[PDB]
């Protein structure tokens, strides 16, 4: 074992980090090893300014180190040529230089050099060169002097972008170029072009390559965006199980490009004992803004046989979307639907036609089980008999998911859902538009959609208002395995002045499996004389 002495602050920290690279307690020499320790100490001290120390050993081994005289900064001379002499980023860097008199750190010199080189790369100074770069160390004066003469040249500007291998018409790609021809080069614009192209889903691969062979004389940099068409068909499946609903299967078939206009088609189905759906979604990007703006035409079929609800539904939807890179989506919707249903003893055929608006956003960082993220969705729908709809109503909805991680190991998932349907003919409203609570992602511990007001005969009727929330805490026990504890609470009522909150609580497991996060929850109803017994759930739940 070895020990130091004679170092006060950071000096005793850097030396300790330098010594913990060679093995201490070991069968080793006593005049060849203490020569290895000596070289290390002097190197850690040299980096912090002390060039002329003194070290000496006794016996466990101890080493009396003395810092000695430090070399100070005598001059940080730097001259800049080209656009750098007047460039704000280069000017800003010149202040980072260490003041005269301060103790020398060799890291500051080489890092200043890295920064000169880094800014040139970022801002397109592709003719940048050091004409001089030297650090003079004068031990006689105990002074160090920079001497850098750096010539950046002039900024390169963007040329034309030529695309290769695209199955999509070129005009769509040109309208995704975030810069104008002639704009001053900026590295993040290339990154943004790559991002935008990839985000369309049109391509298997995207590589934007600058053509330096040409831009040497003109200082105008043409780009070549070579792409490969996306796989024409993709099929994802998914399976889940819950004690109340039973097994559940989802499958989606994506055709991320249907033609050279960049249209895409998604066919989806969700199958369980009580509910079955089949949906189609056809997307048509607008030429002016192919990524941010598009039309959606959706058509769907649904069948429900659940509790006191029997229903079959058909719907068509036309939507106009405005998406932002910030994550916000904004849409105007126009929905038509036909619903044949029986709720309790009430049977009806209802045709609806109504517009609506939707605002949403989803953010995520950390992968499939994100460490941080959130999702928000707010919508308003308005049906009116004046334009052919069978029922007058207004539906307001809001939902939130918030995910945050503390100290790498403590993950908090918070959810909240609000729903309000205002109408004077509730009996004609299809069950799908009414509110029921209970079940996973509603109130765990209660049966799927079992919570709602009832007809006089005891049959479920559905609610005109919905309020639910959940607090969940997860702890990363080991590796990819987490323990979870949660409480869910909410109500589905038709008179908000008359509360009837139901609360469920439970514990669970989470596993970051190769195919994504797998959850397992056990849950019971809390303080309910009418409801007892454990519900459990297993699946690939998304959280957000
Ligand atoms: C009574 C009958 C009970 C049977 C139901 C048991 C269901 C248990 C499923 C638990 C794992 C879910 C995996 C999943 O749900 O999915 C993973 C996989 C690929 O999924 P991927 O994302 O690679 O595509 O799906 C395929
Ligand atoms: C709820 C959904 C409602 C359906 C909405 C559909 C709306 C469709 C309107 C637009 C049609 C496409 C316009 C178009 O561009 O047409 C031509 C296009 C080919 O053009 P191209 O220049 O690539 O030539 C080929 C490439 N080459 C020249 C290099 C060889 O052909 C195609 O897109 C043919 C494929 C289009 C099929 C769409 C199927 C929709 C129905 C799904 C089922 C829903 C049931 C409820
Ligand atoms: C590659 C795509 C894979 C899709 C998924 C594969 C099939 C998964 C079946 C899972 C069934 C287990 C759950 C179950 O028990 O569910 C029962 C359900 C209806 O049973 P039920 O009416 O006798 O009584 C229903 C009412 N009660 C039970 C209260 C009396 O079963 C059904 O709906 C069966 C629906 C079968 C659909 C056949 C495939 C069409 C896919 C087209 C679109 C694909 C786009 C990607
Ligand atoms: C809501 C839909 C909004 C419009 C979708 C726009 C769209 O995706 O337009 C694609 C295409 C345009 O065809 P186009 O001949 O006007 O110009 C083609 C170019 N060219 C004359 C030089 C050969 O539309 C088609 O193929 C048929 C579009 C279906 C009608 C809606
Ligand atoms: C309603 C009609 C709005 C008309 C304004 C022009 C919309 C547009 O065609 O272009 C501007 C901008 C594109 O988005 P931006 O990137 O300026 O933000 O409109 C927007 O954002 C408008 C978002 C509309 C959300 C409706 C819910
Ligand atoms: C925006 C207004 C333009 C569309 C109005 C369609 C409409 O106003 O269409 C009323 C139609 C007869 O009205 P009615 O007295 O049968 O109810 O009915 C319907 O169902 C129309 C079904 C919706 C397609
Ligand atoms: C219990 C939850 C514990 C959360 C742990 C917070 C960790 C530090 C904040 C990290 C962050 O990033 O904090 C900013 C975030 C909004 O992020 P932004 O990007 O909108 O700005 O602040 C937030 O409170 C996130 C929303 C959490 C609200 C859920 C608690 C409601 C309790 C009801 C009873
Ligand atoms: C249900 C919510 C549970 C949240 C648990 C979060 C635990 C976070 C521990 C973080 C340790 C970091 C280690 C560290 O570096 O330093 C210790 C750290 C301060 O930093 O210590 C702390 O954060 C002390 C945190 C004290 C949290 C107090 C929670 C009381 C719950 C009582 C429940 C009673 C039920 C009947
Ligand atoms: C945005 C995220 C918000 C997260 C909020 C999570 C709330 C967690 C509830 C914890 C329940 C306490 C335990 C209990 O057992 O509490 C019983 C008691 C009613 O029992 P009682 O006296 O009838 O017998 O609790 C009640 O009433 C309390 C009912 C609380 C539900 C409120 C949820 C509204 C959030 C939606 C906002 C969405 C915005 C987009
Ligand atoms: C690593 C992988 C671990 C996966 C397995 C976790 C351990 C649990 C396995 C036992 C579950 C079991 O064999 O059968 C399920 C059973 C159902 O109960 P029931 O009332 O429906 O029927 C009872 C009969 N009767 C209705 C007539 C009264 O449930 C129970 O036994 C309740 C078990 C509660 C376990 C709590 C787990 C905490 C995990 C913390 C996180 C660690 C990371
Ligand atoms: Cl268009
Ligand atoms: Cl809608
Ligand atoms: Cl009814």
């Amino acid at each position: 074992r070895l020990q130091v002495e004679g170092l006060s602050g950071q000096l005793e920290k850097n030396v300790r980090a330098q010594l913990s690279t060679i093995e201490s307690d070991e069968v080793t020499p006593d005049r060849r090893f203490r020569a290895r320790v000596d070289d290390a100490i002097r190197e850690g001290l040299k980096a912090l300014g002390y060039y002329q120390p003194t070290i000496e050993f006794d016996l466990v081994l101890i080493a009396k180190v003395t810092p000695g005289v430090p070399v100070l900064i005598g001059g940080t001379d730097v001259v800049l040529r080209g656009g750098a002499r007047t460039d704000k980023d280069y000017l800003k860097l010149l202040d980072t230089r260490p003041a005269i008199g301060t103790v020398l750190n060799q890291g500051d010199y080489e890092n200043f050099k890295k920064s000169l080189t880094s800014i040139a790369l970022r801002k397109g100074y592709f003719d940048s060169e050091f004409t001089k770069a030297q650090l003079g160390i004068a031990l006689g004066l105990h002074k160090a002097f920079w001497d850098i003469d750096y010539n950046s040249g002039e900024r390169y500007r963007f040329g034309h972008v030529t695309f290769e291998g695209s199955q999509i018409r070129d005009e769509y790609l040109q309208n995704l170029v975030p810069f104008k021809e002639g704009d001053e080069y900026e590295s993040k614009d290339l990154a943004e072009l790559n991002r935008r192209l990839s985000a369309t889903g049109w391509f298997n691969s995207v590589v934007v390559a600058p053509q330096f062979d040409k831009a040497r004389e003109t200082k105008v940099l043409p780009l070549t965006g070579v792409v490969s068409p996306r796989t024409e068909n993709t099929i994802e499946t998914g399976v889940g199980y819950s004690t109340d609903v039973g097994p559940r299967v989802k499958a989606t078939w994506k055709k991320p490009w249907m033609n050279s206009y960049g249209h895409s088609l998604t066919t989806s189905t969700s199958i369980s004992a009580p509910e079955q759906t089949l949906d189609f979604s056809y997307k048509m990007p607008l030429l002016k803004n192919p990524l941010e703006q598009y039309y959606l035409v959706q058509g769907g079929f649904k069948r429900t046989d659940l509790n006191d609800t029997e229903s079959d539904s058909t719907t068509l939807v036309a939507s106009r979307y405005w998406d932002l890179s910030s994550g916000w989506q904004r849409a105007i919707n126009l929905r038509w639907s036909l619903d044949h249903f029986t709720q309790g003893e009430i049977t009806n055929t209802t045709m609806l036609f109504y517009p609506g608006v939707m605002i949403s956003r989803t953010r995520s960082r950390g992968g499939l089980m994100p460490t941080w993220g959130d999702s928000q969705r707010y919508s308003i729908d308005y049906s009116n008999t004046a334009w052919g709809s069978d029922v007058d109503f207004s539906v307001f909805q809001a939902q939130n998911v918030w995910i945050r991680t503390l100290y790498d190991r403590h993950r908090f998932v918070t959810r909240g859902t609000l729903g309000w349907i205002e109408t004077g003919d509730f009996d004609k409203v299809p069950p799908d538009l009414r509110f029921f609570a209970g079940g996973d992602r509603s109130i765990r511990g209660y049966k799927y959609k079992s919570i709602a007001p009832k007809y006089a005969n005891g049959d479920l009727k559905g609610a005109s208002k919905l309020i639910t929330g959940s607090l969940e805490y997860q702890y990363n026990v080991t590796g990819k395995w987490w323990g979870a504890v949660f409480v869910d609470s909410g109500e589905a009522v038709s008179d908000i002045r008359r509360s009837d909150f139901k609360t469920g609580t439970g514990v669970g497991v989470r596993w970051e499996s190769p195919v994504g996060p797998i959850k397992l929850d056990f849950a019971v109803p809390v303080a309910d004389k009418d409801e007892h017994g454990l519900q459990f759930y297993i699946g690939l739940g998304p959280e957000l």
